[PDB]
């Protein structure tokens, strides 16, 4: 499959090098495996899901999406144009408020709530979630993880705007997680990426275009949105049966593009994600 002047996230991930409009991926498309936003929940009233999305569950009052982002990068995990896994069933979880921020009790709460909903869903080719979010260290935050990681779910985390080494932020820093940092469409990591040993992957985060709520769609800058790009390329393998949740992490990490960046210092990774799809 080969859909065509393609947002430049999903274009560079379908090509081992950079200059090209066409994401390319297989028929599957991500088909029957759960994706978990954990945001600002999902605006799936917007035409792009077809209704494959739905909010499972909110910690506020209105499951109904304020902020947007929440929403945008469900579009870039799977929606129809915008999305990696075109064919993914999507659940917005209700983490945050809709202007950003959002108490850690009520991310902990998220974070050992799709470690249930996974059984209550139907996810035989495997759960992922996504975390585009986080702030300073906490142990729990991280332990939030890495017990959602250990339950079967591949839990993909960003690294942050901050550009700092990813170690002191949370979610991000845990050891057994999918940090993800950002590229811009010439291959360099965006000075907004948080960096360090702790990351394994950078996606396309600097100017992506996807769904916007109250039907739109739009651009926006940061790896909060590398992160759905590995989320729904995860979801979209899982499909395609190429690793469990446990096992993604790497395998994303394996068969990358290795040494294709530039603005990488010293002690952080050298990849970019890569779909690897033999069309």
């Amino acid at each position: 499959a080969a859909q065509t002047n393609a947002p430049w996230g999903l274009a560079r991930i379908s090509s081992t090098s950079p200059g090209t409009s066409t994401y390319y991926y297989d028929e599957s498309a991500g088909q029957g495996s759960c994706v978990y936003v954990i945001d600002t929940g999902i605006e799936a009233s917007h035409p792009e899901f077809e209704g494959r999305a739905q909010m499972v569950k909110t910690y506020y009052y209105s499951s109904r999406d304020g902020n947007g982002h929440g929403t945008h990068c469900a579009g870039t995990v799977g929606s129809r144009t915008y999305g990696v896994a075109k064919k993914t069933q999507l659940f917005g979880v209700k983490v945050l408020d809709d202007n950003g921020s959002g108490q850690y009790s009520t991310i902990i709460a998220g974070m050992d709530f799709v470690a249930s909903d996974k059984n209550n869903r139907n996810c035989p080719k495997g759960v992922v979630a996504s975390l585009s979010l986080g702030g300073g260290y906490s142990s729990s935050v991280n332990s939030a993880a890495a017990r959602l990681q250990s339950s079967g779910v591949m839990v993909a985390v960003a690294a942050g705007n901050n550009n700092a080494d990813a170690r002191n932020y949370s979610p991000a820093s845990e050891p057994s997680v999918c940090t993800v940092g950002a590229s811009d469409r010439y291959d360099r990591r965006s000075s907004f990426s948080n960096y360090g040993s702790v990351l394994d992957i950078f996606g396309p985060g600097t100017s992506i275009l996807s769904t916007w709520i109250g039907g739109s769609t739009r651009s926006i800058s940061g790896t909060s949105m590398a992160t759905p790009h590995v989320a729904g390329l995860a979801a979209y393998l899982m499909t395609l049966g190429k690793t469990t949740a446990a096992s993604a992490c790497r395998y994303i990490a394996d068969t990358a593009n290795k040494g294709d960046l530039s603005n990488i210092p010293f002690g952080t990774v050298n990849l970019l994600a890569y779909n690897n799809y033999q069309a």
